């Protein structure tokens, strides 16, 4: 059963993110879990718990009411999870920019601010897309939908280009390169879905199951790594 087999993956998926999530709570004490790395790792596993559920809204008899408020929140969610990554990346610029220069020291919470107040505008743009395009039809339309997800494509390309420039300047650092690998694998995941949803009769699904497939991709190269980092 094709929508049976995607109804266990969301749940399977929902479960190892909030093992993610108690991992990180108790570990609260430990200064990585406090800072801004474990902060943005909670708001991927969060992304990643809030597609699960809205998955599972998708997988339910078909109504207007609840699929578009389930389209919503995989959106949301998504734009959640692309901001938490690009402000990782950010951090992670700032720290290794200074820990080169020298000044040891954690990056001062200006710098810190200012990656988290970029990472917002991100979040707010969609926001201010998804209003637009819901005043000039539901999302239950394919076309709307392909309109997310192509706004999705370009924050996933600026998260490209900006781990690009991660791994130049720390050639052996591996949070870069699994961001990177993730972002690139998104990328390929949500163009094909793009291609896909003009001749798919029975597109929810595919849709359910690529951004099932993308949130396993978040968890698998990014979140469960960078918390596996720190146990050891």
């Amino acid at each position: 059963g094709r929508e049976e087999e995607i109804l266990e993956r969301a749940r399977e998926l929902r479960e190892r993110a909030e093992e993610a999530i108690r991992f990180l709570d108790e570990n609260a004490d430990e200064p990585w879990a406090a800072g801004p790395l474990g902060q943005m790792l909670r708001d991927i596993a969060e992304a990643i718990i809030r597609i699960a559920e809205a998955v599972e809204l998708l997988l339910e008899p078909p109504t207007e009411e609840r699929v578009e408020r389930a389209l919503e929140l995989i959106a949301e969610a998504w734009a959640l999870a692309l901001a938490a990554i690009l402000e990782l990346l950010l951090v992670k610029k700032v720290e290794v920019k200074r820990k080169q220069n020298g000044d040891d020291s954690p990056p001062t919470q200006e710098e810190i601010e200012a990656a988290r107040e970029e990472a917002e505008k991100m979040r707010e743009e969609f926001e201010k897309l998804l209003e637009e395009v819901k005043k000039e039809g539901p999302l239950t339309e394919v076309e709307h939908v392909l309109k997310l997800l192509e706004k999705f494509l370009k924050y996933l390309d600026k998260i490209i280009e900006l781990a690009e420039e991660l791994a130049s300047i720390d050639p052996d650092n591996e949070l870069a390169k699994n961001i990177l690998e993730a972002a690139k694998k998104l990328k390929e995941l949500f163009e094909k879905l793009i291609e896909e949803l003009k001749k798919s009769p029975e597109w929810l699904l595919v849709l359910a199951e690529t951004v099932l497939e993308a949130a396993e991709t978040l968890y698998d190269l990014i979140v469960k790594p960078a918390l596996e980092a720190y146990k050891a």
